[PDB]
């Protein structure tokens, strides 16, 4: 299996992945998002291309990306600070179920895998993410691939913040 | 007219508050939150508070507080980071109104105001919000309040971050 090849799943309508809000990362490839809280935001009133955005935050630094829609249920992403563009995949959602939401998401170059972001609401107790994450770690690169909690700061009396 | 005269107006059910998002601050008193976004999220699924968070974006810095109702239309904020508690009352809301939302929030010490957040989703065209800004700089210190979009950073493709 390569990367081009994992599943391209449909993207739930932007409301369902607010509604979800806030989720954390369970699995994910680099170090980058590590204890990271993700938080979907509707576009703003005055944004002209009224693309919704999504934040990645991992203690006081956020990244943001605002983003839209592309060929092939692609997800393209541009970094609010940077501009740089990103294409990203769902290897599946499951939002909004009696135990919460889920989704595993990913980025390709070609046939390897090169960035990995599978999220919850509900500590990556859906069985379709674990199951997800063993296929990913399949594709080139995917050994890289590893659990996004194992050593994050300690609380100061929030939850999704830290 | 001292701080502690400031109305302490009614606070909207979180979840107008939610659909609000993203607010921009238009008038504050330090330069702390000048150039910044409010985003309010409601609370996590696995939070034994319940209590829902509060963003302040400032292109890649974050300060998050999760925040519960206190006496007299209060609310009580647990800044994410640092474990410090502030308490802020609303000078008046507006929100989900056919020109968008807004409203103006601050903090007393005592008879003095030492910080104020005016947020809109309509870039400040409320008639209230500048009404109520030329009272709040009427009480002890609020002759330091400003307009918060003075100098930001250029954008890179988005429109509420930076
Ligand atoms: C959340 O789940 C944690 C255990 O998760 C499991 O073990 C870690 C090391 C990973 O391999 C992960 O994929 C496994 O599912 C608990 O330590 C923690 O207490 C849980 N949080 C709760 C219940 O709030
Ligand atoms: C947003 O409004 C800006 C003008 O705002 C006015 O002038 C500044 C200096 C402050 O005094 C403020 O309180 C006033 O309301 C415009 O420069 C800008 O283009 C507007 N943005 C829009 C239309 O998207």
């Amino acid at each position: 299996l390569t990367c081009d090849q994992l599943p391209k799943a449909a993207i739930n309508p932007i409301q369902e992945f607010i509604d979800s809000n806030p989720l954390e990362f369970e699995y994910v490839l680099t170090e980058t998002f590590e204890c990271t809280t993700r938080i979907y935001v509707q576009p703003a009133r005055w944004s002209t291309t009224k693309a919704p955005t999504a934040l990645d935050i991992k203690g006081t630094q956020i990244m943001a990306y605002d983003f839209v829609g592309g060929p092939e249920n692609s997800a393209h992403l541009n970094e609010c600070h940077t501009g740089d563009k990103q294409v990203w995949y769902f290897q599946y959602t499951n939002l909004l179920t009696d135990n919460g939401s889920s989704y595993c998401a990913y980025r390709c170059n070609g046939t390897e895998i090169i960035e990995y972001k599978c999220a919850s609401n509900n500590n990556g107790t859906d069985p379709l993410q674990h199951q997800a994450m063993e296929v990913a770690k399949t594709v080139p690169n995917g050994d890289k691939i590893h659990y996004a909690k194992s050593n994050c700061p300690e609380t100061h009396g929030c939850f999704a913040f830290y």
